């Protein structure tokens, strides 16, 4: 659907900073597209044109830079925001599912009372990467009787291989800017 | 320009409290609910946003991570970027960093230098104003590197923590939707 001068105004708006974290890694920076009106509005806009038919009851977004997307993404949709985050920060009762990080393991908690049965659920994050917080998301939301097919993302890092992991759980991915590297 | 006694009664019910969380004696008040509730959501942003609509805004500020639920979708009602004011690490270009005092220890929060520019009139959004000490560091990065702050919104006053107060007195007019009695 979308013009070659759009998307390019997209992949042109992330930044990618060479020798972050570490030597060696090209990092890209989606707040760079966050700082720029334009920029930021077109990728909100075109998320929302994708799901605005898919019977969306609810959008999941993870915690930080996944707020940035999915919350924005949920008040196009007219549906209500449901954050997944970092243990401890939920104040009602929880559930939790552990992921694979470059270093150890960390954990996603959701509130139990945010999902139910009939719910169709949109997860979105700024970037698909492993797929690992991901992956927990869509059993936190299944594991709560809630029906998810769709992971939307505005970067994807297709050399990780992020998509093909999520299509095996019944995950279709929709993302703006794909970027070689790993 | 401020919500009716409807709307008031409406954001303030779709706010859970939880006592004793995250230390016994506070009553947390919980924004999820409001989030959840798209009726209540979009009525928080629609009323942020009419605020602000004639003041020039040209960023808009919002603190990690509750504050980006309302900073980024104020952002994008102005039509003006928005900027994320983070926990130390987590931003990949050049930053500065700010360290303030929280009851049990101390906490620092960091903003990327390039993008605040002298000349930049900036909104700081955040979920909650408690002592109003989150926001104060948040305030003294945007001033280090040249931007005028002159105001802040916020879902939740605490106004017993007289943050409104603190804030007036650093040139920053408080604008908040939901007032709550307590710690
Ligand atoms: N924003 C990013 N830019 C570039 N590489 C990234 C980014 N975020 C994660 N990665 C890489 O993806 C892997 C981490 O996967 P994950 O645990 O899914 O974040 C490592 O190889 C990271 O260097
Ligand atoms: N009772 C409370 N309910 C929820 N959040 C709170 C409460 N008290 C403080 N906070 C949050 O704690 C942090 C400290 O607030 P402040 O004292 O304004 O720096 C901010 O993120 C507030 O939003
Ligand atoms: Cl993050
Ligand atoms: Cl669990
Ligand atoms: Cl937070
Ligand atoms: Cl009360
Ligand atoms: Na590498
Ligand atoms: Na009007």
């Amino acid at each position: 659907t979308a013009t070659a001068q759009q998307l390019e105004y997209l992949k042109n708006s992330i930044k990618s900073i060479q020798d972050y974290p570490k030597p060696g890694i090209l990092f890209r920076d989606v707040t760079s597209l966050l700082e720029d009106p334009k920029a930021y509005a077109l990728s909100i806009d075109l998320l929302v044109e994708r799901y605005k038919n898919a019977g969306i009851t609810k959008v999941v977004g993870t915690e930080a830079r996944g707020f940035l997307f999915g919350a924005p993404v949920a008040l196009g949709l007219g549906v209500g925001f449901v954050p997944v985050r970092k243990p401890g920060k939920l104040p009602r009762e929880t559930i939790s599912e552990t992921y694979d990080l470059e270093y150890g393991t960390d954990q996603l908690e959701i509130h139990v009372d945010a999902i139910k049965p009939g719910d169709k659920v949109l997860v979105v994050d700024d970037l698909l990467a492993t797929g690992g917080t991901i992956e927990a998301t869509v059993k936190l939301i299944r594991r709560l009787g809630g029906e998810v097919a769709d992971a939307a993302f505005i970067i994807n890092l297709f050399d990780l291989g992020g998509e093909q992991r999520l299509e095996k759980q019944g995950i279709t991915s929709y993302s703006l800017v794909p970027f070689p590297g790993h």
